[PDB]
C-alpha cells in the first residue's frame, strides 16, 4: 500500500486521518544546477527518497513534493544567475507552504512534518508556517503540530562524519553538489550522475559578506561548492540508513502514536 | 537523452536553449479527489505524460510540474470541501507561474507550452502569463511567446467523440474522474485504478448558477461527475495518441524550426 | 420606493436588512470593446438591467455595480488589446468582492446574488467569495450564502433558442456583440446601438489552445465574435422575460422569503 | 454626442485618443451613509455630474466612476460602523487607480483627471498614482499626466464661502451630509433629498485625536457632521457653477489644446 | 528608570504589562527634506522627544520609532523628487503599524498612543490600525485601544497661537521646515538648527489641485512650505510644555487607572 | 561633521552624493528579549555603533536603522513567544529593504552596505535586495551595488577568538544575550546592562529539527542562548576594534575611492 498521498484515493486517505494520530510529510525541494555530474531535480529526488523511507517505517504519508524553492545563494548553492536553476520568489514559496498547512488542516490533520532539500528555502518555510498556524489560531485551532527540518542535519555522529569527510567537515552550506548529495544519488538514482564529469576543485571559500549582483567569478566554475570525486554509492547507503533512521526517530517522539 | 529539464545538467540544458529554438513544456495539475476507483495525482500525471510523448516528437523539454492548483469547483471538479484535495490561492498560482516564465526568460528561452491538466487552473494560468509578460515588457523583451492549452480540448473530432462516449458528449467539466481520465490511467497507470470500485450514477448536473459556501448533497457521493465504468486502456490509447499528434502539429506550427 | 442600495438612506437600508430575510445583489460587469455598432459599458449595463428588474419582482435590493473587470480574452472578448477596452488585475477585481462581502457581512446581511456580465470575471469572483467566506469563518460566522451567475446562463429553454435562433444557437463564448447582447441593448438602451454599422462577418473560431501575446489577427476586425445582424428589440424582449422569471425563481429557490 | 467613455464604441474612443490631446476624467466615489435625509451613492453622483459638465465644456471624456471607496473616518464622514457603508481596504482602491492609469496608458491616453469625491480616498488615490507612473517609467514613459482634486476645493472665493457659510467655514472635514453636499443634491437629484428629515444638531466637534475602534458615542446620531436645514437648491446651482468653472479652467491651463 | 521600551529588559516590560492599565506610546516619523537650516530626521526626534516627556509625567511606556514613513508630497513637504527624503509605499507603512500592533497585542497590551509627526503618515496608520484590529476581532478580542494622533494639533489655544505667531497661523500643511519645527528643534536640538541658513521665502501656495509627476517648481527651491526665520528657542519651549501637558491630559482621559 | 544622514541637510547630504563614490550603510536590527540583565534594542543599538566608527573611518554615511526584525527563532534568539520581542513579517521586512533601496537610488546612490544585528533578518533582508536590484534593472540601472554583512562574523582570526574565548568558542547562533553581545555592550551602554542579573545556564542545545508551534521549554528561562558571566567590556572594546577594522577593510575592498 502506497505511502503516497498522491497515489492513494480520497477515501483511502479520509480513513488514515480518521484514525486520529496521522503523520504527513511535505518534502520542500528546488530546480538548481548541480554541476556537470548531476542532473537539476536532486534537491526534490533526495528529500523525497528518504520521506518514502521514512513513511514506510512510521506509517506515515508523504505529500506531493514542491518542486521549485527559493533564489540559490552564492555561499550555499553556487548563485540565481546559473542557467536552468529556476528559483521562486520568498512570497510565492511562503505562500505555497501556507495554503498546503490550511487545506491539510481543513481535511483535519493535525501533525506534518516539512523535509526541506534545498538549503536556501529553509526561512520562507518558517514564515509559511507561521502565516498558516496564525489562520489556525484565528478560528480556534491550536493543536496543529509541525516538525521542519533539513535532512542532512541528522548526519550527526562523529564516526559517520569522518567517512564521507576525511580533511574535515566544513558545512553543510558547501555541500552543493558534493560528497553528501552526490553520493545519496549513486545510491538512489545512479542514472542521474556521472563521476567522471566531476570538476575537482577545492572547498569554496568566501568573506564574511555577501554581494550583489551577485559575481558569477565567487563561484567555482563548475557551480559546486565542494567536489564529489571521492562520493560512492557505499557513503550514499551510510547517509541514507543515517537520516532515515534518525527522521524516523525524531517524528516517533514528537508524534507518538 | 531525457526529455525531463529536471534529468539534465545545468551544461546539457544550457546548450539545448543556446541553440536558438528550444521549445519547453510546463505541465500544470492538482491534487484533487477522482472518485472511489481512481487516485488523487491524476491532474499531474496525465499532463505529465502527454508532455513527455510530446517532448520526445518534436525535441522538446519537460519541466517539474506543477503538483498543486487552484481550489476545485463544483461543477467541474466536485468541490474543495473534499478530504485529500489541496489546493492554493489563486494569487499562489498565479506567482508561480509568474516567477517561473521569469526564471526562463532569464536562461534565455522564448518559448513556452503551459499544459494545464485540472480544468479550474486555466485562468489564474493566464493571469500569471499576463504578469509575467508585462514585466518582460518592462525590460524591453516582446520575444517570449507562451501556448497554453488543456490536453482534453484536443479530442475533437466527432468519430472520436462516438467512439469514447457512445451514450453522447457530456461536457470536458463533467469529465471529473469518468471515462477520459479513467481510461487514460487505465493504459499509462494501471495500478493507480480499480475501476471495480466504481460508482455508476448517471452524469451530474446543476442549475444556471453556483451556491458558496459548496453544499456537498449537489456533488455525486463519489465526487465524480460521471460514471467510469465503460472506460477502458483501448479508449485510453486512443485518447492518447489523438491528443499527443494533436498538441505535437500545434506546437510545431506555433514554435517552427 | 427605489431598490438601489445606492437610491437609499442609511435608515432604509438598515431596516431591510434587519428583516432578516433581505437579498443583496451585485452587478459585476466590465468596460470593453463590443464592436462598430454598440457602446463599451453593455457589461454593466446589462446585468444591472435584469438586477432591477428581478429586484423589483422579489423585493430585493441591487448595489453599485461593478464597473471595470478582468483582462478581455480574445476566444470570449476579443482580447486586450483593442483599445477602449479598461481591466482590472486578477486580484483587484478579487479584491473588490472581497472587500464589498466583508462590509455587507458587517451590515448582518446574509444573502448575496453576483450577477455575471463579463464572462472574463468568473473565476476572480470565485476567488473573492471564497477568501471572503474564509474570513467570515474566523470570526465563527458560516450562515453567509452567496449565489453567483451570468445571465446568459438562464436563456436554456430549447424553445426559447429556437424562437430566438431560428438558423441555430451558437453558444455564450461567441455571443460577444453578437445578436444576444444587442438584442437587449436594442429593448434596454436603442441610443446606444447603431445597427447599421454592424459588420455581418461569419462566427469566430478558434484552435484548441490560447497564444500570449495575443495575435490580432485572429480576432475578427470590429472585435465582435459573431454577427448581431438580426438582433432585434423583440428577440431582446424575450431574452429580457425570461433571465428576469428564470433568475427570480432561482433566488426565491435558494433565499425563500 | 456623448462625453462618457461608456457610452462610445472602441472606434469612437480610438479616435478621440488619436487627436493627441484627449483628456479623460475618472470620478472617485463611496458607497456611505449620508443622514436621514439623503441617499448613500451622493460621492459618486456629485463628482461625475461635475465631471459631465466639465467635460461638455472642454471636449473631455468621463470613464465610469469608481463606486466604492475607502474607510469612512469619524471626523470626516461619521465612522465605519454605520449600515449601509460599503468600503474597500486601501490596497484594493490604490489597486484599482493603478490598474486603471495602466489601461489608460496603453491605450496611448496621456492626460487623466481624477476627480475625487469622498473625503478618505484621496491618499489611496495618490499611492494608486505613484505606482502607475513607476511602472510607466519602466517602460521608458515619462509624458503621462495627471491632475488629481477634490472638486469641493474649488470653492475658494470668500463671497461663495460665506453665501454657504455667513456664520463662518469650519471646513471641509465635518461638511459630510451638509449644507454643501445637500445644496448640490437639490440642485441636481432633488428627488433623492428630503429636507424634511434633516436632524439638526450642532455641528460636530472633536479632540486633537483620533480613537479605535471607532466609539459611536462621538458622531452626531444621523451620520451627518453638520446640519444641512439652510441647504438650498439656489446654493446648489451657485456651487456648481463655481466648481465647474474652476475645473475646467484648471484643466485647460494643465492640459492645453 | 527608563520610558523607553528598547531600554528595558523583557522582564521589566512584562512586569509592566503584567500590572494592567500600560499605556504604550509608537513615534511614527520619516527621513526628509527640512530645508537648508535644518536636518533630515525631524520628523522622528519631535515626536519621540514629545513621547518621552508625555510618558515620564503619565508612567508609559516608549516603542522604537517608526524612522521611514510616507512619500512626501508637494502641498506638505515639498515632494517626494528631493534628495535625502526616504520614503516608504504605503502597503509597506501600514504593514509596519499592523505588525506591531498584532505583537503588541500578543504581550498581553490593550493601550496604545500612535504619535505621528509627518503629516503625510496619517491615513496609513489608520489602515495598518484597522487592519490590525480586524484580526484581533477574529480572536474575539475588542479591548485594544488605539490613540492617534499628529503631536502639532495639540496647539490649539488661541492665546498660545498668538504668542507663536503674531501676524498669523497659517496653517499645519505649510508648516515644513518653518516656525513650528525650527522652534521646536531649537530647544531640544539646537546643534541639528543652523537659522543662518534659513532662506527667507514667501509662504507657499498652490491651486486647489495637484499634479504628478510632481513638478519641482511648484515648491519653494530650500524645500521649507514657509519661512523659519522668526523661529526661536523661545517658542519652541512654549509649544513643547504645551504638546506635552495637552497630550498627557488626553491620554489620562482616554487610558485612566 | 556627522556620519548619520539624519543629521544633515538635504543639500549637505545631495553634495556627498554627488562626489560619485558615496557608501551608504544601513543598520538593520530588532526588538528582542536580551535576558534578565541586558535590554532589548541591543540588535538595533550594536550594529549601529559600529556602522558609526565605520563611517567615521572610510568617509561613509549611516542611514536610520531599521528597528524591528523578523519574528525570532528559538535557536538563535529564544522564540518569538518571549514578551518584549515585536517582530515583522517578513514581507513587510522584505519591502522596508525593497524601499529604501529604491529611494537611495533615486537619490543618485549607488553603494550601500546593510549591517545586520538579528541573526533572523538575513534571508528577508536578500529578497528586499532582489526585488530592489530587480525593480532597478526595469530602467537600466545596473551600477547599484550592495554588501550585505552581519557584523559579528568580522570576529573571525583564531587569535582573536582565543582571547575573547580562553574556554572555547560554541558559535554565533547561541551567541544570544550571551558573551560577545553583553561585551559590546558593557564597552558602548554599559548602563543598559547589570551583570549581577545574569543567570549562569549550560550552552542551550537543540535536536536537528524544528518545531512549531514553539515548545518554550526547549529555551532556557531567562531566554539567552548562553551564559554571559564571563562577559566584560575588555572583550567588548577588543570586539569592537576588530570588527570596525575588518568592516572597513571589506567596504574600501568593495567600493573603493
Ligand atoms: C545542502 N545543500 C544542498 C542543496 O540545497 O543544493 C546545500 N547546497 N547547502
Ligand atoms: C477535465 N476535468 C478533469 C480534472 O481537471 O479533474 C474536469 N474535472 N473537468
Ligand atoms: C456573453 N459574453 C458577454 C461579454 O462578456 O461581453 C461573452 N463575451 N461571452
Ligand atoms: C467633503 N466630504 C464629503 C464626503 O466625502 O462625503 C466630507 N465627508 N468631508
Ligand atoms: C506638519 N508638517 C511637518 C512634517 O510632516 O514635516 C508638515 N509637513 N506639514
Ligand atoms: C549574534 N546573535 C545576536 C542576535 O541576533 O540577537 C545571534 N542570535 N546569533
Ligand atoms: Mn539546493
Ligand atoms: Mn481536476
Ligand atoms: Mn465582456
Ligand atoms: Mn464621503
Ligand atoms: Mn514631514
Ligand atoms: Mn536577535
Ligand atoms: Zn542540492
Ligand atoms: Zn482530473
Ligand atoms: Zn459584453
Ligand atoms: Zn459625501
Ligand atoms: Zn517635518
Ligand atoms: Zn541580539
Amino acid at each position: 500500500k502506497s505511502v503516497f498521498v498522491g497515489e492513494l484515493t480520497w477515501k483511502e486517505y479520509e480513513a488514515r486521518v480518521a484514525a486520529g494520530d496521522c503523520v504527513l510529510m511535505l518534502p520542500v525541494g528546488a530546480l538548481e544546477q548541480h554541476g556537470h555530474h548531476m542532473c537539476m531535480n536532486v534537491d526534490v529526488l533526495l528529500p523525497t527518497a528518504v520521506c518514502k523511507r521514512v513513511a514506510e517505517r512510521i506509517g506515515a504519508l508523504v505529500m506531493p513534493g514542491l518542486q521549485y524553492g527559493y533564489k540559490s545563494q552564492q555561499k550555499s548553492g553556487g548563485g540565481n544567475h546559473f542557467p536552468g536553476t529556476t528559483s521562486l520568489d520568498g512570497a510565492t514559496l511562503t505562500g505555497t507552504v501556507q495554503d498546503i498547512i490550511r487545506e491539510l488542516a481543513r481535511h483535519g490533520a493535525r501533525r506534518l512534518v516539512l523535509m526541506n532539500g534545498h538549503y536556501e528555502n529553509s526561512m520562507f518555510i518558517v514564515e509559511g508556517i507561521d502565516l498558516a498556524l496564525r489562520e489556525l489560531r484565528y478560528a480556534g485551532i491550536q493543536d496543529f503540530k509541525v516538525v521542519v527540518l533539513s535532512y542532512w542535519d541528522f548526519v550527526k555522529d562523529p564516526a559517520v562524519i569522518q567517512q564521507l569527510y576525511p580533511e574535515g567537515f566544513l558545512g553543510w552550506d558547501i555541500e552543493h553538489g558534493g560528497v553528501f548529495e552526490t553520493s545519496l544519488m549513486l545510491a538512489l538514482y545512479p542514472d542521474l550522475v556521472d563521476l567522471d564529469r566531476v570538476v575537482d576543485h577545492p572547498p569554496a571559500t568566501f568573506p564574511p559578506y555577501d554581494v550583489f549582483p551577485v559575481d558569477p567569478a565567487r563561484t567555482p566554475a563548475p557551480g559546486t561548492l565542494s567536489s564529489a570525486k571521492t562520493a560512492s554509492r557505499e557513503k550514499g547507503e551510510l547517509i541514507l540508513e543515517v537520516c532515515v533512521q534518525g527522521i524516523a526517530d525524531a517524528i516517533r517522539e514528537e508524534f507518538p502514536p
